[PDB]
């Protein structure tokens, strides 16, 4: 997979598990157009985002509905959502895993990019 | 200032200074509306964003021009920004201060709400 | 106050309140020998930690007291505490800010060096 | 691996290759007893760390060599290490991975503990 999200869970030292993940990519005329979408799994990854056909340069946005995440667990959130915006560009052969690490009140995220 | 944002640089230990901060209220219409703007001083914080009477219950979305930061310090890093989008007020006024945390592959944002 | 410390509360979106600051100092013998220690107050700073005359060049490290913390909040915690270990004061006397962010199973520190 | 370690570089956006990591236990006399180390590999991983045996209750301590990474790549750390102190827990079981995200001035540690 060259996109692969990871969501972790601050609050329960586990995964985030049954998270929405929706993934955009910019057009031409600036506005965001849904490209996949998936719910994480027990490994807090919603697995087949894409494939290396249709993960072309350009600039993507990952959306991460922890809003509902936290209110499924009873936990009231601060944030709508975690985005994570960012440009795709090849050099070389590229592997991208946006990580995010979610609390009520804050979110981290990260991205691994590797050969 | 019932809205702060205080922008921190990972990398040097200090704050980010100079760089761009840009505050959105979602309208009726589901679009994204300008609301306030400016630019992170010497103590990485945008002084006098909004006031009290203008910063009604809302929508609201932070956007800090992480990309511009890291460029002006010969650094190409991974993300455009860094956002943060928020329900504010909804239980009555409340003061919010947004942190960042920025590296050049990750971000970390957290909220202090008091009153 | 050359060294300050600020604990935040990643769960309730507050500073972290009542929390015990631990700072010891590696004494020539290499074992960490007792400097300073305090409470954090309501904006989650303990106030007054050391003096500029006190805080000379060494190895210093800070643990602030997360799983009493937790605990007192009715969680069961991750961690004994949040420790920072560094060297002050080697390139002259500076300003030192201290924060964490805590979760139950996480924490970030960061460091901002003023002067 | 009951007790798995994951070094992550956040400045470059990798994992943190041949980083030193190093595990103790706390003994009845309340000192560090060394319990295992190793380095980590191409996947941020020191591989192979203990056995399910082994790996009892107790208070552990992971020390992860951050300066002299960051020194190896020429940039100014400010932390002397990262450590992670927990106590580990028998309560059905458990599998714990210590994640630990590093910038020059900040590290972050989460704990995914599975079944
Ligand atoms: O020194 C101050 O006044 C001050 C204020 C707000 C602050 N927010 C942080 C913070 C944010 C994140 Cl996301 C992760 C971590 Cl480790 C720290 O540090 C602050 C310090
Ligand atoms: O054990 C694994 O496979 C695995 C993978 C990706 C991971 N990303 C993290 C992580 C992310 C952020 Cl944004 C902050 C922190 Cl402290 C940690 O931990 C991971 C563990």
């Amino acid at each position: 997979c060259p996109l692969m999200v990871k969501v972790l869970d601050a609050v329960r030292g586990s995964p985030a598990i049954n998270v929405a993940v929706h993934v955009f990519r910019k057009a031409a005329d600036d506005t965001w157009e849904p490209f996949a979408s998936g719910k994480t799994s027990e490994s807090g990854e919603p697995h087949g985002l894409t494939t290396e056909e249709e993960f072309v340069e350009g600039i993507y946005k990952v959306e991460i509905d922890t809003k509902s995440y936290w209110k499924a667990l009873g936990i009231s959130p601060f944030h709508e959502h975690a985005e994570v915006v960012f440009t795709a560009n090849d050099s070389g052969p590229r592997r991208y895993t946006i990580a995010a690490l979610l609390s009520p009140y804050s979110y981290s995220t990260t991205a691994v990019v590797t050969n």
